[PDB]
């Protein structure tokens, strides 16, 4: 299976005029990274729709995972499910994204552009896919198999998975941060997995990336304590290989140097008054 090199892109799709854009659709920048990272109850209850929601999409498109797919009708779905629910796909013109999902195959770690990209018996997939509805976003991403994938791949996701899972039952008013990435941290170096550094996860309400960052590595400087009320990703990305990599010219597509290849999941989580909600599920 060689390295993969960039498709080509189908023409944007459209979205009903009445479907809210962010206020960043159309400009070079968004305007976000001071946002409260704790959200009112009325931004908490509808990011419960735009979680819902995200979720609904990733599930579709996951489901249509398979030999002989492209990426581009992953997007294709994604981005329908989106539409008929009334919300608008986040990455969709953020910072000039041309796509309404994020599609990373094998090597790529992140930041994937549906495209001409044919999928082939044994490939792993991530898909990433952001709602936006009632001024809100929700978050979610998963690594699907294709065909018969080999054991050292599907063991990658199955504690891909398993990390995310134990990081989120870790989140809990009072506790720090940083308690999230030495759970996942250590998680992964238990089978000798390497945990993305430079890419993160992030405060998530009425902006996408409110200026929270949440490490998925070992950290203890961050003095952060998590508080009821705050929304943010839990979004590891774990490689088999080095961390070195490379991105593409397209400005998005994140590659291992060494291509070996690299998964992830993610939600979009509440910090409750007591410990934690998902809000990413279906
Ligand atoms: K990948």
């Amino acid at each position: 299976r060689t390295a993969l090199s960039p498709g080509v892109l189908s023409p944007t799709r459209p979205v009903p005029n009445w479907i809210a854009r962010p206020e960043y659709v159309g400009k070079p920048a968004a305007q976000e990274g001071s946002e409260p990272w704790v959200q009112t109850p009325e931004v908490i209850e509808k990011m419960r729709v735009a979680g819902r929601i995200a979720a609904g999409a990733l599930a579709e498109a996951g489901k249509a995972v398979a030999p002989g797919v492209t990426t581009d009708e992953l997007d294709r779905i994604a981005h329908e499910y989106l539409v008929d629910n009334g919300a608008y796909p986040s990455t969709l013109g953020y910072k000039g994204f041309p796509k309404s999902c994020c599609t990373s195959l094998n090597e790529v770690i992140c930041h994937g552009i549906p495209d001409s990209t044919v999928i082939t018996d044994g490939d792993i997939v991530n898909i990433d896919v952001t709602a936006y509805i009632g001024g809100v976003h929700g978050d979610t991403n998963a690594t699907f198999p294709a065909g018969d994938v080999a054991d050292e791949h599907r063991l990658l996701v199955d504690r891909t998975r398993e990390a995310t899972m134990r990081a989120i039952n870790t989140v809990k008013p009072g506790r720090a941060l940083s308690v999230i990435g030495r759970v996942i941290e250590s998680y992964a170096n238990r089978f000798g997995y390497n945990v993305v550094r430079d890419f993160t996860g992030h405060g998530i309400g009425t902006t996408f990336h409110n200026g929270l960052v949440v490490l998925h590595y070992d950290q203890p400087a961050v003095e952060t304590i998590m508080q009821p009320g705050m929304t943010f990703t839990i979004e590891p990305m774990i490689n088999l290989g080095a961390l070195d990599y490379e991105i593409w010219d397209d400005g998005w597509t994140v590659v291992t140097k060494d291509r070996k290849w690299t998964a992830q999941f993610e939600h979009t989580l509440l910090v409750t008054d007591t410990g934690v909600e998902i809000l990413t599920c279906l």
